[PDB]
């Protein structure tokens, strides 16, 4: 709590001199607020965003918070897979004139998932690293596709010059008792994908994820341990 800022429906937490976490909440009618996290990154004189909020209105609130608190232009956004918690606000980013980037497969699945596709598609080598020509001027964002897990399209992001990596919805916290909704999951490859994310970002000590508070690297090995049990 203490330290967090609220702006409309959203909550913001500073993780590092130039990195903040954004949290938005879906109101599940019977259940109440379900939190989802993304990241905001100040890169010199511009801002980069990872993930939308659940809805367009909430995504607009992120951008307005950036305008109010950082007052630097948002140069691009990258969304980490084609479900509502990470791509629900695409229309808001587009309306705001932010260039948007997603895994090619996310963009291909988006219509069927009821999401709006990003403008640009990222592609990935066999070793999981983004093909650099598809991610121009990403500054410190290092984008890595670990393999199928939470979904087949899930990607992850590390921030150069920080100790932070973002596992999105693939990674659960180190006290988690399950892997959550596995309805679109690849149960066979999940564990290796979790470990691959760990290997991509070997010096990250702060692991940020969609549905828990930032954790140590314990979150990675813990998720992989649970995932091992799906085979
Ligand atoms: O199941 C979990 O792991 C979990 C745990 C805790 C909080 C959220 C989630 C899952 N959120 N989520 C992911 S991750 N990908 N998609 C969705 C989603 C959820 C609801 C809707 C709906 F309610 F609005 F329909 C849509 C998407
Ligand atoms: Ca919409
Ligand atoms: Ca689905
Ligand atoms: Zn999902
Ligand atoms: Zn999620």
């Amino acid at each position: 709590e203490t330290g967090d800022q609220r702006f409309g429906d959203l909550v913001f937490r500073q993780l590092a001199p130039n990195v903040w976490q954004h949290t938005s909440y879906l109101d599940m009618p019977g259940f109440g607020a379900v939190a989802s996290n993304g990241l905001i990154v100040r890169d010199g004189g511009r801002v980069l965003v990872v993930d939308t909020a659940w809805t367009d209105d909430q995504t607009a609130q992120i951008l307005n918070w950036i305008k109010q608190e950082i007052n630097l232009p948002v140069a691009l956004a990258v969304v980490t897979h084609a479900h509502q918690d990470k791509m629900g606000g695409m229309d808001a980013l587009h309306a705001a004139g932010i260039a948007t980037y997603a895994n090619a497969l996310s963009n291909q699945l988006a219509p069927q998932e009821g999401m709006v596709a990003a403008q640009h598609s990222l592609t990935f080598a066999a070793n999981g690293w983004v093909e650099p020509a598809t991610a121009p001027n990403f500054g410190p964002l290092k984008v890595f596709y670990p393999g199928p897990g939470h979904t087949s399209d899930n990607i992850t992001v590390g921030i150069d010059g920080t100790d932070i990596a973002f596992g999105g919805c693939l990674i659960k916290d180190s006290k988690a008792k399950s892997l959550g909704n596995l309805g679109d999951a690849d149960t066979e490859h999940y564990a290796a994908s979790a470990r691959a994310f760990g290997a991509a970002f070997p010096k990250a000590s702060m692991i940020v994820m969609s549905h828990s508070a930032p954790d140590s690297r314990a979150a990675i090995t813990h998720t992989a341990r649970m995932a091992d049990k799906l085979r």
